[PDB]
């Protein structure tokens, strides 16, 4: 899931 929070920028 780290590539949608990683989208968000806020990880």
């Amino acid at each position: 899931i780290r590539e949608n929070l990683k989208d968000s920028g806020l990880f």
